[PDB]
């Protein structure tokens, strides 16, 4: 039978991307959504129309709460209840926002920063972990050590979530399970984000003054939870085209 | 005037050294305590003792909670209250323990160790630099963040946050004349719970002296981040490890 | 049309491993060889047996001196020679011995591990570069660089360059197409010379399986990162060491 | 009686500061210099005008070639003959150019930037230690790991110095050696740039606008060898102002 994957956050942009990759590899996936039930229906439509169930939907808030533990034990259930197995997690939902030192609470941008980033992706981990080519994929940011201005939460979050590729990886090595990171620098921007100040971004990026696009992003994913890393752990590949090595 | 520090966790061990070495350097102290009482209280008669009126002590649970901006909130003002000022601020307090990813339930183990060493150093940051001349604030971090020890990811996941910390808020808090910095232990002052042979495992691996950090070693590099020697440092982590996060495998 | 790579030092061990596996991928290849000239020969045959007019040996001394600008000039030549393009760039070559602080001169061993590590690498990369689709260079460096063996400083000074090289050309060669990335080996394949003991005493202390990566785990990731599934990868270092440099002392 | 200390490149700014904070503080001081011999001696005179013998010049290329060793070898020479003691090393001389990879000949700025930077450092060490509160300081860079365009060779270099400081803390930590680095970002910069130029890096330093003084760098130094430091090595300390932290 076919492996089956778990991605965060799975109906839109890169964790779209994801989902369809693995799927195009051959795995069956569980596509969590939080607030896009409409897309995530419509992306497991497309990839059952292709292969029969061999996609399911899920949903869960990921922010830190008393009940977060019991959403994401029942996220990793969820896979293997339509699928039998969970060979692969990959935690790519993520809240981000800016938080300046100097309307939500304070300690609502803490649950939902720290939660999305970091404490989810150690439930998820511990889940996933006790439950059982067995890989773990995080999505980090290769751009925590020239963070963006008055993001510190959600920086912190980043910082905290390579600790756990880290911490993970040397503790679910005797299990066989590898756990990595891929770190974009600017993938896809916000259709928040004014035009301007994206040709902003983009013209910083040395190898083609543009941004990756989803697909570059899954690629890593894809090798990673491949067979052609299966020596591979505790590592965090950038994609970034450069950008972090671009001084101020 | 002279100016006024608030060491976290400062009753005994590390954050005390601090305290005690920001105290022979001339700052007033806010000695911040969680369960040790005595101690705090201990600690700020021999201050007091040294220099009339110069060392109180505040209460606050450092826990993650709803009510942890307000408890940091009144961290700073304390020293105010006291003082007139606050022109330093350590984050020393810590908890520290394992979580296996394979009776505290999980819910508080996320709340003790993520609210100790990153969630109440972010509060406390928010609130020192709103109450606002040689203004820092220094992290204790941890020198084997990237070689961590076995199950503790959720403690090494919260020291990462704090370097993640240390350096937003260097940037951001840089135009505003406040500088921060970190001070990364490997192993100093060991657990009161270890055994002495267990110590000596850890002590043998030092390249350094095959010896652990006292605690005024720790404190001296504190002392330095906010000396107006260190006037241009920001965002650095210093470690003060004796080579030993230079050690393989 | 085949597209075409340069892997230095290809005769034998991980390097061979490489040049293997870009052929299997469909790339012509020179084998870069030093003393190796029977194992590089050799390979060639192999690769020209199963894909005829597909390898080329190409000898040269990379050690530093005033000639090994020429040199390396001349390896990125005879890949326009022997295929009329060159595509990859691997550099595989290196010398790896202890220089203690306290027969070879202490010149010659700069010159050798320098040279070798370093300096040659980046006089490829110029040569490569001036010569000039999907290409790059790979780099291969040491995940263990921050945690180096005891008496190997100048191995681990060229190194550490290799990585400041790797990041520099990445930045530099970015506007010209030119993709510069590393793949750092933990413990792969074990010296001859290393006792059998030694041997386990590092294989024990590998959390991924206990035991050395294949030189054909490393060349899985030399390949991704030339593959066009990498087309926005640069300036990355990926690990390949089974999570030993996460271990702690 | 009075320590002593070797400071290369030490009659001109960075080095000079250091040089004299070192005397300051009651080092003895060998200062090493490559051209500028009439700023050296000048050093020396003033510094022997406050203590009467307790400054001496030594003059010695850099540049890596068969005599660098020797020259090295004769640098700590020098301060055993003078002094009767070596106990501080400063790696400061440091040759720093464009070397682009697309009138000096490619093997002599790989000597240059490359000994310098890298070789002379390794060479003095070996020295320095084979001779014996001792330990070594070496001027490494910030931004190493966001370089300037078009200087592979220079940071080669500076990499390579990150390497040894580590490599040096380890093996020389055992007789009592301490090792380590002090990283500048933007600090004193050529007084023939113009100041339009020194004015666009000036703005990108988050602390205050502006470059570090020379006695600001050597402030950390004076940190490094005291006995406030005695535990540290393998550590290198960026003065830097916040300006490794600021993305592109
Ligand atoms: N895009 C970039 O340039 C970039 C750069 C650096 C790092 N990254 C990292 O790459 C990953 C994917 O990036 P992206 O831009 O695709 O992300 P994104 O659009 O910001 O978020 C992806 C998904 O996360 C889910 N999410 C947000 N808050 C949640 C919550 N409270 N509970 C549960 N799910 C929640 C959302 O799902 P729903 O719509 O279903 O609610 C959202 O669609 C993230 O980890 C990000 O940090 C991206
Ligand atoms: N010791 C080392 O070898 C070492 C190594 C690496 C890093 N560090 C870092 O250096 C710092 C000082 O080390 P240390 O060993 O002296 O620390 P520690 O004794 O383990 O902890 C210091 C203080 O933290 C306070 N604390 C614990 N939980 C708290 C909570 N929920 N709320 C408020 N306060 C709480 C405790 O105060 P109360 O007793 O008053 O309850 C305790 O006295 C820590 O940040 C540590 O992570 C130390
Ligand atoms: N093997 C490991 O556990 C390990 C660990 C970390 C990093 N690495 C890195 O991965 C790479 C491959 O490892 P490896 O063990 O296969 O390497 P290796 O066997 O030690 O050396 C590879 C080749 O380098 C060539 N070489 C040595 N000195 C030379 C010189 N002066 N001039 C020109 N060529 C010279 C030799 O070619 P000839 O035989 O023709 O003389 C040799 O076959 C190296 O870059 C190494 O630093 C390996
Ligand atoms: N200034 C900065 O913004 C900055 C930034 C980052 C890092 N740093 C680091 O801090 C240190 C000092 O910087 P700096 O600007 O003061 O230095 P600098 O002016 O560029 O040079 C210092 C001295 O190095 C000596 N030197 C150059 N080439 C030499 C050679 N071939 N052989 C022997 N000595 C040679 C020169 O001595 P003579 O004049 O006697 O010939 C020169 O005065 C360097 O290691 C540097 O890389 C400085
Ligand atoms: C720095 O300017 C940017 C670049 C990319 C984006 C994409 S939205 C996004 C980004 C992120 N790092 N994490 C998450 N969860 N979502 C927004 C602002
Ligand atoms: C590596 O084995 C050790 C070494 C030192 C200690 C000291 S207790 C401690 C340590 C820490 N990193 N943070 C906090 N808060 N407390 C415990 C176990
Ligand atoms: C002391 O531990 C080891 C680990 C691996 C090896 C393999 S031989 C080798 C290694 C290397 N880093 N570079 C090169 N060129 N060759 C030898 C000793
Ligand atoms: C921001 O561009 C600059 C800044 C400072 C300088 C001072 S000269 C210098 C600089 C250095 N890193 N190393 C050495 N040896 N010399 C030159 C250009």
């Amino acid at each position: 039978e076919a492996p089956a994957a778990v991605v965060t956050g799975a109906a839109k942009r890169i964790g779209r991307a994801i989902a369809v990759k693995l799927h195009q590899t051959g795995y069956r996936v569980v596509i969590h959504y939080h607030n896009s039930a409409e897309a995530a229906v419509s992306l497991a439509d497309e990839l059952n129309k292709e292969r029969s169930n061999t996609a399911v939907v899920c949903q869960a808030d990921l922010t830190n709460s008393n009940v977060l533990p019991a959403s994401c034990e029942e996220i990793i259930n969820s896979c293997f209840r339509a699928f039998g197995r969970c060979d692969v997690l990959v935690n790519n939902a993520s809240a981000f926002y800016p938080t300046p030192l100097v309307g939500k609470t304070v300690e609502t941008q803490v649950a939902e920063l720290i939660g999305t980033n970091a404490i989810a992706p150690f439930l998820l981990t511990m889940s996933f972990a006790q439950r059982q080519n067995l890989s773990i994929v995080n999505l980090c940011d290769a751009m925590v050590d020239q963070p963006c201005m008055a993001f510190s939460l959600y920086n912190m979050g980043k910082h905290a979530l390579v600790g756990l590729t880290q911490s993970a990886a040397l503790e679910l090595a005797p299990y066989g399970i590898r756990v990595n990171g891929v770190a974009p620098g600017v993938s896809l921007l916000p259709v928040a984000m004014g035009e301007e100040e994206k040709d902003k971004w983009r013209r910083k990026v040395p190898l083609g003054r543009r941004e990756a696009s989803a697909e570059q992003i899954a690629d890593a994913v894809i090798f990673l939870v491949s067979g052609s890393a299966q020596y591979i752990t505790g590592s965090i590949i950038k994609v970034d085209g450069g950008l972090s090595l671009v001084h101020a």
